[PDB]
């Protein structure tokens, strides 16, 4: 019997004691750093305040859970093991917590980032860190109480006792568990970033490609044909009277505009600018039939084309319209290669028609690639994933599937995930010192 269990005892009370001194000791470290300098203080950062509380709690009781495997008993109280199972509970929520407050207020900043500027303040973050204590405190009260000390038949069991029915509570309780501190928190994890990985990627619709495109200039400038434009393509007038060009802006802004406007102005016209492109697609008789027979992406090509030179213009090209709707797309590719058009404005023409010969924004795409906070917490996650995904699924297939507690392999297998679960409290600090700017220079 010992020549199997005491190696691997002995070896797991040895990895424990490494995870609790480094997991401790770096935790502590990042906590009493984030508190006394200033150059720390941000939101993002006190989240990981919170991150560095929970796993240093976790990893503080570390010890007596290897005395757990060595001893085959709990020989120190009751009091002790209600508050190891209360901490132990308490990490693996308010962790999971978190990191989903840390995607979403990280989601806020870089998604939303006119709009972060007003409730992304460290004051919130704090705010948040106490409401994840105590929502959590919702399961650790009890779970605190609930914890005894029991003798199971040749040893002393400190456990947690359901009231009768107890396997009833047990499941009940290893399902919630599953749902609200896995399946839950990570699908919103999953919205989040999955959200701020597809928006950085190329272009993907019709406004991006125009974005690209025309442009955007704010102040007054001369068009590639000489006339009077402003931001994103939008047309003022013909006249070489820069008096008049001003006049019809501040008639088409509403305030005095000196020759200059916002962002939010300038795109406030695009919408309508694209509005009256697909308006003026659908009112034209020779467009509609051979829009309406397109996929969204060529029809964004088509709205390209009507935005850049109208209705009136794009109708007359008949023949190259009749090898688009006729789905032969090298053939109109080859007719449109060969115009006034081409001719006029050929770069992004030629972009243009290789988008209507592939079927995809391929002619369009550039990539960039996260951030340096972002992808930092990307990291942060997907380590807590990697760790804590095991332990979860495991527990409810332990507790649905039969063969349990068969063989040395299996209870091998559930040993090695409790531990890589717990190893996690450990990874959280030497990840921050090579992630992070503000945590590296000091
Ligand atoms: O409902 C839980 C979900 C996930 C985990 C467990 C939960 O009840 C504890 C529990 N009961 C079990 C019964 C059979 C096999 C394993 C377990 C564990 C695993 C663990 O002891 C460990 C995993 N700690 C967490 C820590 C290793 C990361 C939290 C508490 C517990």
């Amino acid at each position: 019997r010992s020549a199997s269990s005491l190696a691997l005892a002995i070896a797991i009370t040895a990895l424990y004691s490494a995870v609790c001194a480094v997991g401790l000791l770096g935790n502590v470290l990042v906590m009493f750093g984030i508190v006394r300098y200033t150059k720390l203080k941000t939101a993002t950062n006190i989240y990981i305040f919170n991150l560095a509380l929970a796993d240093a709690l976790a990893t503080s009781t570390l010890p007596f859970q290897s005395a757990k495997y060595l001893m085959e008993t709990w020989p120190f109280g009751e009091l002790l093991c209600k508050a190891v199972l209360s901490i132990d509970y308490y990490n693996m929520f308010t962790s999971i917590f978190t990191l989903t407050m840390m995607s979403v207020d990280r989601y806020i900043a870089v998604c939303h980032p006119v709009k972060a500027l007003d409730f992304r303040t460290p004051a919130k973050a704090k705010l948040i860190n106490i409401c994840i204590w105590v929502l959590a405190s919702g399961v650790g009260v009890p779970i605190m109480v609930m914890a005894v000390t029991q003798p199971r038949d040749g040893a002393v069991v400190c456990m947690l006792q359901f009231p009768s029915p107890s396997w009833y509570w047990d499941t009940v309780t290893k399902i919630c568990v599953f749902l609200f501190a896995f399946v839950v928190p990570i699908l919103i994890i999953t919205v989040c970033y999955g959200l701020m990985l597809l928006r950085l990627r190329s272009v993907r619709n019709i406004f991006e490609m125009l974005r690209i495109d025309e442009g955007l200039r704010l102040k007054i400038y001369k068009n590639t044909e000489g006339y009077y434009t402003i931001g994103i393509g939008h047309l003022l007038t013909k006249s070489p009277s820069l008096n008049a060009a001003k006049s019809e802006l501040d008639k088409a802004i509403g305030r005095n505009t000196n020759g200059v406007i916002t962002k939010d102005e300038a795109e406030k016209l695009f919408n309508q600018d694209v509005d009256a492109a697909v308006r003026g697609i659908l009112r034209n008789a020779k467009l509609k039939p051979v829009y309406d027979s397109l996929d969204a992406v060529r029809r964004a090509a088509l709205i390209n084309m009507v935005f850049q030179m109208g209705e009136t213009g794009v109708a007359g090209f008949t023949n190259s319209l009749r090898m688009l709707q006729q789905k032969r797309w090298d053939e109109a590719a080859v007719n449109l290669a060969k115009s006034r058009w081409y001719n006029q404005t050929p770069n992004r023409a030629k972009r243009v028609i290789t988008t209507f010969r592939t079927g995809t924004w391929d002619a369009y795409e550039k990539d960039r690639s996260l951030r340096r906070i972002t992808r930092m917490v990307l990291v942060v996650v997907g380590a807590f994933v990697v760790c804590w995904a095991p332990i979860h699924i495991f527990v409810i297939v332990w507790t649905l599937v039969d063969i349990n507690r068969r063989d040395p392999l299996v209870v091998a297998a559930l040993h090695l995930c409790i531990a890589l679960g717990y190893a996690n409290s450990s990874l959280n600090p030497v990840l921050y010192a090579f992630l992070d700017e503000n945590f590296k220079r000091c």
